[PDB]
């Protein structure tokens, strides 16, 4: 299907005979899946986004069906705040990220989603991250008034300075509002600002 970023793009998925709803997520690695038994051997490995890392239990050659689209490949399991459906999935099922419906650029999710970015005439590298509602910048000196806010992430939380209407050009496109200003290990795009460039996922 074809699924803009207004709402969470929350799917329903199979995996070990059970449903669960999962966030397809192009600012994820990895699939990461929140405490459940699967059939098979694990290990234990640590994944991290904001705020650190967590550990979990790496299952490898999971069949997953993502509405209705078949995977077989690496499934993380453990106190994830949200079930994500990462790029390690999202490649098998075909699933790229597209600019104006598809009329602007295709990025493919072999590798990070990684584009440049102009905001408070600064040029910034961000990950364009579907599994984000919020747009989130390393610490940048940005003039002018701001209020408090957290915001969490895989391993907690971090605060942040939320700035709003401000300009972010992205890849070319231009979009306004609101920016969260605080330490977080890569710049994010999220859906805020992803809606207002006609972002949609494909597959
Ligand atoms: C779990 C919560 C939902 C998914 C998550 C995905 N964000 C990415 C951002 C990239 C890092 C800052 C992430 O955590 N990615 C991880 C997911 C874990 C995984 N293993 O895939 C990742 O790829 N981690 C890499 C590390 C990044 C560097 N890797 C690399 N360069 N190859 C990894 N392998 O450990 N979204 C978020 O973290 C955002 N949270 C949210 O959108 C919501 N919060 C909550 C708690 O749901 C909202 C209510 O605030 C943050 C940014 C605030 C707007």
């Amino acid at each position: 299907p074809q699924i803009t970023l207004w709402k969470r793009p929350l799917v329903t998925i199979r995996i070990g005979g059970q449903l669960k709803e999962a966030l397809l997520d192009t600012g994820a690695d990895d699939t990461v899946i929140e405490e459940l038994n699967l059939p098979g051997c694990w290990k234990p490995k640590l994944i991290g986004g904001i705020g650190g890392f967590i550990k979990v239990r790496q299952y490898d050659q999971i069949p997953v069906e993502i509405a209705g689209h078949k995977a077989i490949g690496t499934v993380l399991v453990g106190p994830t705040p949200v079930n994500i459906i990462g790029r390690n999935l999202l490649t098998q099922i075909g699933a790229t990220l597209n600019f104006c419906g598809g009329g602007g650029p295709q990025i493919t999710l072999w590798k990070r989603p990684l584009v440049t970015i102009r905001i408070g005439g600064q040029l910034k590298e961000a990950l364009l991250d579907t599994g984000a509602d919020d747009t989130v910048i390393e610490e940048l000196n940005l003039p002018g008034c701001w209020k408090p806010k957290l915001i969490g992430g895989i391993a907690g939380f971090i605060k942040v300075r939320q700035y709003d209407q401000i300009p972010v050009e992205i890849a070319g496109h231009k979009a306004i509002g609101t920016v969260l200003v605080g330490p977080t290990p890569v710049n994010i795009i999220g859906r805020n600002l992803l809606t207002q460039i006609g972002a949609t996922l494909n597959f």
